DNA sequence: GGGGTACGTGATCG
DNA sequence: CGATCACG
């Protein structure tokens, strides 16, 4: 026993075998388990029914499926004893084949734990936790550069560079002559791909770091390897990287290794308008990175001139991907360990799903039958359940306070749990203020009980940190207490998460109602100190001392948190999040701020996406800069009025009017024909190979009808013959981009034109 | 060699 | 309107 890095299962003679991938004293070891059996639970109307239920049959892969063994078990459901039947199956793929046949049965009240993947079922049931121990993993960052031309089919252009980096340095493999110390010149695209395969197998990294390798680098490598008739044996069992369908996007796994894609991780952890590698690197390390755009890479490759610049960019991409991976992996590894699921899965999950995985493991440990995920009907009804207005204008010297560390303590002290809510024949209860929900005090609730243990464990870690003289364990314990804080602070939100198993609307409302008493205290104490509260949400607040010096606002705020935390009982804690030079607030989670270092931080306002024209994105950036960098809302209004007049008078270049939208299906599969699909159908008719992945660039022209009938492919646009729709670019592009921002200053859509 | 098929928001279609 | 579709 060393350190579990992953778990999966393989089929042998039609039977499942669990594979546990381990790292033991620097050596890769694979353990096999043939004895663990898949199962579900069935709640029956009467014990007699089991004789009919155990005889239920299904079909899978032409062969019939049966219930292997049945076992009567006593468990806890909704904080009540319950008798259910454990229905054993031969193979985990038998469960989706037979579960609906069992649920359909007249004697079956309900079925449970029927959507838990087999490898996760194993980890939970066997009490196995990944990423435990001091085991030191090896890492390798990998990146690729491709030859791309406007609106090409995914994979048409060859891979022209492959870069990798580790502690030994950053290297580039290319198949054109470049005279640089870190460049390896091979003969072909085929030999460059074979070289990457060789590097990976020889370095044998435990972790492969990419920046959006799930959707770009690995699908592209696989497509080009296919075209070239070569295999990619990157798995430690010599298997090829496996593309998995996660939502509408992809996820790539490399067996026996951890494919650590930084893109989903950084997107969750930090707030940015764009997640370009350059923006991300500057945000984390405060250092600038140069970008070489796709068109520049194409020009250099095709001409053979300026290739040294392209190779430096490729090398830096790998080098910074390595630095970022080493920065963000320790926290992902501690979250994995805390929820008891592999890094690959954990790094690609929301906190709501991390809470559910923690709860599922703790439910097994406590013999608690887990509730089911809602059906489409129940999921929609939860979204429909309904259950303070910001200060207008531009504010200077804004202080940010965080409330989130208040709620776990409220859940624990008031025993807020779906299993304690409105229980019959309960002797003592807590009543939520205003909402009136009653929570039984007769037993500790499942969630309050888990939260208490989490918070106690964090206090123990913090105590070990103060009393430790070792900087190495202090670093590790710091990630551990941080991982707990992240998990504990996600419970409040989870009660209201419509896809949650332990979803509880009355729990969320009650926590909000009890929480409000502390928010009202903070608000009152701030206001008596001369502070003006500009924005308040359940998460925190923004305040300033109108007309005060910035150092004075800071000093008073820091002194205020120190004071309030000394008045608030237990682990109830207020946090000073930060300070901002300027800011404005539109509504709930719609605001924009600027720090003292000139970095603009926004929430729910920016439109930095390819399906918005450059004119709209450029105008919005200019409006935000006029307001936050120049403190000038009159400048911002003049910007909009000038841009809209320029659109009216056909003074805007057509290149700034292009909309880009991806084709995601065969064209016949579309139900609603949007502008990009109408344009795509016309291209296909012209002989163009239209395939999913293709990005359609179009311009909306002047005329009668919906925009779809008036959209033209950019390659077909002729400035002499065609006239763009100025009304569409004004009303549907530019004004929507700025109208929300300017509403915070008293302007309506009508006020932003001449 | 498997395996749960994000999520939240806004636009344009029908 | 609800339904469909795409962004990151
Ligand atoms: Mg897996
Ligand atoms: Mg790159």
């Amino acid at each position: 026993a060393g350190m579990i890095i992953d778990a999966d299962y393989i089929t042998e003679d039609g039977k499942p075998i669990i594979r546990i991938f381990k790292k033991e004293k620097g050596e890769f070891k694979v353990e096999y388990d043939r004895t663990f059996r898949p199962y579900i639970y069935a709640l029956l109307k009467d014990d007699s029914a089991i004789d009919e239920v155990k005889k239920i049959t299904a079909e899978r892969h032409g062969k019939i499926v049966r219930i292997t063994e049945v076992e009567k078990v006593q468990k806890k459901f909704l904080g009540r004893p319950i008798e259910v039947w454990k229905l054993y199956l031969e193979h985990p793929q038998d469960v989706p084949a037979i579960r609906e046949k069992i649920r359909e049965h007249p004697a079956v009240v309900d079925i449970f734990e029927y959507d838990i993947p087999f490898a996760k079922r194993y980890l939970i049931d066997k009490g196995l936790t990944p990423m435990e121990g001091n085991e030191e993993l090896t890492f390798l960052a990998v990146d690729i550069e491709t030859l791309y031309h406007e609106g090409e089919e995914f994979g048409k252009g060859p891979i022209i560079m492959i870069s990798y980096a580790d502690e030994e340095g950053a290297k580039v493999i290319t198949w054109k002559s470049i005279d640089l110390p870190y460049v390896e010149v091979v003969s072909s695209e085929r030999e460059m791909i074979k070289r990457l395969v060789k590097v990976i197998r020889e370095k044998d990294p435990d972790v492969i770091i990419t920046y959006n390798g799930d959707n770009f680098a690995f699908p592209y490598l696989l497509k080009r390897a296919e075209k070239l008739g070569i295999k990619l044996p990157l798995g430690r069992d010599n298997s090829e990287p496996k593309m998995q369908r996660m939502g509408d996007s992809l996820a790539v796994e490399i067996k026996g290794r951890i494919h650590f894609d930084l893109f989903p991780v950084i997107r969750r952890t930090i707030n940015l308008p764009t997640y370009t590698l350059e923006a991300v690197y500057e945000a984390i390390f405060g250092k600038s990175k140069e970008k070489v755009y796709a068109h520049e890479i194409a020009e250099a490759w095709e001409t053979g001139k300026g290739l040294e610049r392209v190779a430096k960019y490729s090398m830096e991409d790998a080098k910074v991907t390595f630095e970022l991976g080493k920065e963000f992996f320790p926290m992902e590894a501690q979250l994995a360990r805390l929820v008891g699921q592999p890094v690959w899965d954990v790094s690609r999950s929301s906190t709501g799903n991390l809470v559910e995985w923690f709860l599922l493991r703790k439910a097994y440990e406590r013999n608690e039958l887990a509730p089911n995920k809602p059906d489409e009907r129940e999921y929609e009804r939860r979204l429909r359940e309904s259950y303070k207005e910001p200060e207008k204008g531009l504010w200077e010297g804004i202080v940010s306070l965080d409330f989130r560390s208040l709620y776990p303590s409220i859940i624990i002290t008031h025993n807020v749990s779906p299993d304690t809510l409105n229980r019959e024949n309960c002797k003592e209860y807590d009543v939520a203020p205003q909402v009136g929900h009653r929570f039984c005090k007769d037993f500790p609730g499942f969630i309050p009980s888990l939260l208490g243990n989490l918070l106690e464990e964090r206090q123990k870690i913090k105590k070990r940190m103060k009393e430790s003289k070792d900087p190495v364990e202090k670093k590790l314990l710091d990630y551990r207490q941080r991982a707990i804080k992240i998990l504990a602070n996600s419970y409040y939100g989870y009660y209201g998460y419509a896809k949650a198993r332990w979803y509880c609307k009355e729990c969320a409302e009650s926590v909000t109602a009890w929480g409000r008493q502390y928010i009202d205290l903070v608000r009152r104490e701030l206001e008596s100190r001369g502070f003006k509260v500009l924005y308040i949400d359940t998460d925190g607040l923004y305040a300033t001392i109108p007309g005060a010096k910035h150092e004075e606002i800071k000093e008073k705020a820091l002194k205020f948190v120190e004071y309030i935390n000394s008045k608030l009982p237990g682990l109830l804690e207020l946090e000073y999040e930060g300070f901002y030079a300027r800011g404005f607030f539109v509504t709930k989670k719609k605001y924009a701020l600027i720090d003292e270092e000139g970095k603009i931080v926004t929430r729910g306002l920016e439109i930095v996406r390819r399906d918005w024209s450059e004119i709209a994105k450029e105008t919005q950036a200019k409006v935000l800069e006029a307001i936050l960098k120049h403190g000038n809302v009159d400048e911002a209004v003049k910007i909009v009025k000038e841009v809209t007049e320029k659109l009216s008078k056909y003074e805007i270049p057509p290149e700034k009017l292009v909309i880009y939208e991806q084709i995601t299906r065969p064209l016949s599969e579309y139900k609603a024909i949007g502008p990009h699909v109408a344009v795509a159908k016309r291209l296909a008719a012209k002989g163009v190979k239209v395939k999913p992945g293709m990005v359609i660039g179009y311009i909306v022209l002047r005329g009668d009808g919906p925009i779809s009938k008036r959209a033209i492919a950019i390659e077909e646009f002729d400035p002499k013959k065609h006239k763009y729709d100025a009304e569409y670019y004004i009303e549907n592009q530019v004004l929507p981009a700025v109208e929300r921002i300017l509403r915070a200053f008293g302007y309506r859509k009508e006020d932003l034109k001449y």
